[PDB]
């Protein structure tokens, strides 16, 4: 299940960067950006395979891709943020 809606302005600024890359269709800093997210644990709504895709949210100072990600769904404005490597998700509201 989804934890709630969070305004874009309330998330780290790198979340804004990723959504900009997603709109311009990259390019992305990681070759893994844009792969399918399987939703294997059923935290998000059930959808066909390939409905969700994962993009990194850069963690300042990390050597690794860290724990932040943006999950997009195929619907208009459906984008979820996770800060704990897919444990919890919040829907992103780009209007605030
Ligand atoms: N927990 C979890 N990870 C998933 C699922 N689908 C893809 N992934 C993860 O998404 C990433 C891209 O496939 C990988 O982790 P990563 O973000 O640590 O590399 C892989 O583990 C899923 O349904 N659940």
């Amino acid at each position: 299940d989804v934890s709630g809606t969070v305004c874009l302005s309330a998330l780290p600024p790198e979340a804004t960067d990723t959504l900009n890359l997603i709109a311009s269709d990259g390019p992305f800093p990681y070759s893994q950006d844009g792969v399918v997210f399987q939703n294997r644990e059923s935290v998000l709504p059930t959808q066909s395979y390939g409905y969700y895709h994962e993009y990194t949210v850069i963690t300042p100072g990390a050597r690794t891709r860290g724990t932040r990600r943006i999950i997009c769904g195929e619907a208009t404005q459906e984008d979820y943020y996770t800060g704990d490597h897919y444990a919890t998700f919040s829907l992103i509201d780009q209007t605030c």
